[PDB]
């Protein structure tokens, strides 16, 4: 029905949790919310094919795994205990990848809002990619992304795909931006407070 509204509702709930006394983020709830974001990358077209493995598959890995994990803290603590944080396919490694996707969407939305009046998505898509993902991508991937930018949908077409007009889309995009920001900071802090780094 209204995919942007399902996204804003899910992330509002996560923001409430992270801002609540003694916050506990359930892995099932978190992974499900992240899955609502997955189809946005496909909407943007071939420039963002990388996100299929870099984000969507990683979300799906966490959803699958979530049946046996309670909270993000517990999940990460078990990886620290086993000393497998940076191992391929670890819950915590996949979490870091998912966090980056949420952040790219946050910047994408911020930039769409900031460029209101522009009919193109090229600058918002380019700026969000270059800030969030380019630093983690090899040159050949970066080149491929730049070539796919011509195939972005028009801004109007994206809103059509999301079943919203400009006014409503602005409201729900801004909502996602407001909710995701504290969540992303909460996630970064899980890593930084345990000296794990976030740039790997
Ligand atoms: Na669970």
């Amino acid at each position: 029905d209204k995919p942007l509204r399902k996204i804003s509702a899910a992330f509002k709930k996560l923001a409430i949790i992270v801002n609540s006394p003694n916050p506990e983020v359930p892995v099932t709830q978190f992974s499900h919310a992240c899955s609502l974001v997955s189809p946005l990358f496909g909407c943007l077209g071939i420039a963002f094919k990388f996100a299929e493995m870099d984000y969507v598959a990683k979300v799906d890995d966490l959803v699958r795994a979530s049946s046996s994990i309670s909270t993000l803290v517990v999940m990460m603590d078990k990886d620290i205990e086993a000393d497998c944080v940076r191992k391929a396919g670890s819950h915590t490694r996949n979490l870091l990848r998912v966090k980056r996707g949420l952040d790219m969407v946050k910047v994408l939305f911020e930039q769409i809002i900031a460029s209101e009046g522009d009919n193109s998505l090229k600058d918002p898509a380019t700026k969000s990619y270059a800030q969030v993902f380019a630093p983690h991508h090899g040159w050949a991937i970066r080149k491929a992304v730049s070539l796919g930018m011509y195939a972005l949908p028009t801004r109007a077409h994206l809103l059509n795909m999301l079943k919203e007009d400009e006014a409503a889309a602005k409201i729900h995009m801004q909502s996602y931006v407001n909710s995701s920001a504290p969540l992303i900071t909460y996630l970064d802090n899980l890593f930084l407070s345990k000296q794990l780094g976030i740039d790997w």
